[PDB]
C-alpha cells in the first residue's frame, strides 16, 4: 500500500519523517513549492503522493498555497502546505472559520504550535498535528528549521494500524 518502508526502522532525516508521518496520517493534499536547501519536504511529497492517490500542487506564491490547501480542506482533503523564513509572516492573515490545515513553517497569537527538535518529534510532532487540526478544527503549525530537517536518526516508522488518527467530526 505505501511507498516507503513501514511497521520497521530506518534511518532517515527530518523531513522524510515529516513526510513519512503526514502520508501515514492519511494527507493526500500538499501544496507549496521548493524550499531546498532549507527543506526537502517538497521532494519527498512530489514523490510519495502519486503513489498513494494524493495530490502535490506547485505554487510559488506563499499565499496561493496557503489559500489553496484551505480549499482543499473545506473540499474535504486533509491538507498540508510548507514555508519557510518570511513565506510564513505573508500567510498569517489567511491562516476563524475553523478550516483543519497542516502548516509546517521551516526557521502574539493563539495557534496550536509544535516544534520538534529531533527526527523522532518531527515524526511524532507531524502526527500530533494532524490529529489537532482534526480535533479542533484548526490550523496547526508544524515549527522546524534546517538542522532538524537534515539531522538523521533511527526511528521506527509503525504500521497503518498501530497509530491513532482522529478525523474531523
Amino acid at each position: 500500500r505505501f511507498p516507503f518502508p513501514v511497521g520497521e526502522p530506518d534511518f532517515i532525516q527530518g523531513d522524510e519523517a515529516i513526510a513519512r508521518a503526514a502520508i501515514l496520517a492519511g494527507c493526500r493534499f500538499y501544496a507549496g513549492y521548493p524550499i531546498t536547501p532549507a527543506s526537502e519536504i517538497f521532494e519527498a511529497m512530489a514523490l510519495y503522493m502519486p503513489l498513494v492517490d494524493g495530490v502535490v500542487i506547485q505554487m510559488e506564491d506563499e499565499i496561493a498555497s496557503i489559500a489553496a490547501a484551505i480549499g482543499a480542506s473545506w473540499a474535504g482533503a486533509k491538507a498540508m502546505t510548507a514555508t519557510s523564513g518570511p513565506g510564513f509572516s505573508l500567510m498569517q492573515e489567511n491562516i476563524m472559520t475553523e478550516t483543519p490545515v497542516v502548516i509546517v513553517d521551516v526557521q502574539d497569537h493563539s495557534l496550536i504550535v509544535l516544534s520538534p527538535s529531533t527526527v523522532q518529534e518531527a515524526f511524532d510532532f507531524t502526527i500530533r498535528a494532524f490529529n489537532l487540526s482534526e480535533k479542533y478544527r484548526t490550523p496547526v503549525i508544524l515549527l522546524t528549521d534546517a538542522e532538524v530537517g537534515h539531522m538523521r536518526e533511527r526511528v521506527y516508522i509503525p504500521n497503518p494500524d498501530e497509530i491513532e488518527i482522529i478525523n474531523r467530526k
